[PDB]
């Protein structure tokens, strides 16, 4: 029942929320205790709400806030025009950087999901409609592996027990692919000698023998050791993901490499997409919606690929059950998305949405087909979480600055090997 | 009121319509008496028809009875899969080249807008609103003027006149602008001398101080003759498209050339990109969402062009009332097709569609707010025209062959200059 066929936006409620995360180990440093995430209730004089989801730290929500009173009084369906008010509201201008254009799809990316949700709710479809349709039932996810401690310093050790090693780390890939039946598996590596994390790599291949190996150093690598790697497991991995910094030395292991490469550092933004391909660095792109400005955008990344000839995956960062299912239904209407998605789930046991419409079955979560994202928000958890999040103090991610506060000499050095 | 929420496809009528055309001269021939589109009504179980438009030579008819057979039975918002249906039907491997995807984009257009149309009319939008929304009201084009003989050989001569100079290209401006307020021109060339198509254009220039320019000769020049009629024309023309054959020479021009140049011939089809990105061929592309597989993969042809730092423009053929609102409803919502489109409508006379909602005011076409397309079938002009098809039994566009039948040595060679 909208007047003048309108249904437009009366104002955004952006609510940050924290929650537990365990001391998983990257190169660059160890997880804090509490990710954090926003939520974004995007109301419309129709009163229906849509919902989007995207990250916390103390500068983007000054930016929400901006991109939020700027587009009052616009309609859900005029995506196009809500990005170049948010683009003019940060005064933006519209390898690996995040120029003023990357800063705005990080904006506009929660609005752009949230106004998805709105369309599907009015029109009665779900959001995998709007992006030409479900192309498959379900979506597969990949198991997300990492070294990781016992407990925070002076906490209760979690449920995962330490993974310090190949030993370690194939009894948390069983557990892990136990209950959530994942059918590829991914590594982060660049935590300890390249030599180690090959044997933790061959440990998993000799006991998930039909599973699709991806591993990823976050760039920890030269070129010379990247392509030692590389031979080191060749017909083992999948992909070899950002083995080494800079589009050159990408270009370098990937000439020598028997595997595909991928990234996600090196390609963040449509600005970047032109060298990339000019250079032969990648053979595969990991897209990823919360920075390549939404759904819409992710299918143009995905055309784009497929029209340059590279492979096509998805990214992850500690995300709850909005960001979920916004990952689902961009990857059931995405036809070149055939990698498994990566996922930080089974890293959280909270979430802001009520249960039922994501379950995990066999690796792979099925998309709704109701109309909309698909999930709702519960109010009591959406309220706990930011209770958790003014509580626990931590206002950025800052893995570096977290792992020093414990081992003040600590340096996010690389590559290290 | 669709049970299981479902809208799908019952079937589709294709009709074949022939409309009358001037004798318009091009570098391969003189334009036949009618010329043939074929109009698609999409059926649904919903009790709502979608409208497309397309090609209507033998083979293209074909194509579309097994399109229209092999998509029976599916959603009209899963355009993905339609796309995978048709050219499964096709037997289909999914520059310039008519590759075999480029035959399923051609087959898939217009079902793929037809079902837009049909997604418009159940959620009560515009098409616009489906492509990410309008980001201007109206939509400018540019007036396509022709070299052309006062009459076919035999008939009653029409009201334009012949035009074979710069007098006569003059007056044929004089007489579409003053009709319908185009702010931007264009110039069939490869037809008479370039010297002699270069003082049409200076003429025109004379004529209408303001109008942006543009100057088509289909590839009729050599690189040699095409740079110097680049410098010759300098800060005058807007683009100059498609002077010569081939990705390698267009790519010699451009480097001498002070206007950027355009194609239509070169890049046809997502495949011939990445060659022409990397030849630096050319600066502007021209979309026609008739052979790129309609009006998503338009969109995403947009993104590409925009991703790579070219301009973006939109060719034509001759065409009716449904693709001229399919044309209207994507370069809306399309924030880089700033260029004026081409169009061939003040040619024709004869519509398919009820008059009313596609009026042309100062050089633009106002996007329809209606849901859907927002053009219906006139049915008793359908009929008409499709008698009019069978009775003048034309059943392939033939310039040449037309051109031969007229003067049995002539020959479509080139370059010509
Ligand atoms: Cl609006
Ligand atoms: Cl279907």
């Amino acid at each position: 029942s909208m007047a003048h066929n309108r249904i437009r936006i009366t104002g955004a409620r952006v609510t940050p929320v924290a929650f537990a995360d365990p001391p998983l180990l990257n190169t660059v440093g160890v997880h804090q205790p509490y990710a954090l995430r926003a939520v974004i209730q995007l109301d419309t004089d129709a009163g229906l709400t849509g919902l989007g989801e995207t990250y916390a730290d103390t500068v983007h929500l000054e930016r929400l806030q901006a991109a939020a009173h700027a587009i009052v009084g616009r309609s859900v369906f005029s995506t196009n025009v809500i990005r170049a008010l948010i683009s003019d509201a940060l005064g933006g201008d519209r390898a690996g950087m995040i120029t003023s254009a990357s800063v705005v799809d990080r904006v506009f990316s929660p609005f752009e999901v949230a106004c998805l949700d709105v369309q599907g709710q009015v029109t009665g479809r779900p959001v995998s409609d709007l992006l030409g349709g479900a192309v498959r039932d379900a979506v597969p996810f990949s198991a997300y592996l990492f070294y990781k401690w016992a407990a925070h310093p002076g906490a209760e050790p979690d449920g995962w027990g330490a993974a310090l090693d190949p030993d370690g780390i194939v009894a948390q890939a069983r557990r892990m692919i136990d209950e959530y039946g994942f059918s590829a598996i991914k590594l982060k590596g660049g935590v300890f000698a390249p030599e180690e994390e090959m044997a933790a790599v061959e440990a998993l291949r000799a006991a998930f023998p039909d599973h699709p190996l991806r591993l990823d150093p976050n760039a920890a690598w030269t070129p010379q050791t990247s392509v030692k790697v590389a031979a080191g497991l060749e017909g083992v991995l999948e992909y070899l993901e950002d083995p080494t910094p800079g589009l050159d030395g990408m270009a370098e292991v990937a000439a020598q490499a028997p595997m595909p490469l991928a990234t996600n550092m090196c390609v963040v933004a449509f600005d970047q997409l032109p060298a990339a391909v000019a250079k032969n660095s990648v053979q595969v792109v990991l897209s990823d919606h919360h920075y390549w400005g939404g759904l819409q955008r992710s299918r143009l990344l995905a055309g784009i690929c497929d029209t340059f000839g590279l492979g096509l995956s998805m990214h992850s960062n500690s995300h709850l059950g909005i960001s979920l299912a916004a990952m689902v239904h961009l990857a059931a209407a995405t036809p070149n998305l055939t990698y498994a998605c990566d996922t930080h789930w089974p890293w959280r046991h909270e979430d802001v949405v009520a249960p039922g419409a994501l379950n995990f079955c066999d690796g792979e979560v099925q998309v709704p087909a109701t109309p909309g994202l698909g999930v709702e928000i519960d109010e009591d958890a959406l309220a706990a979480l930011h209770e958790q999040y003014l509580r626990c103090g931590i206002r950025d991610r800052d893995d570096t600055g977290y792992m020093r506060s414990i081992d003040p000499g600590f340096n996010a050095s690389g590559p290290r090997w």
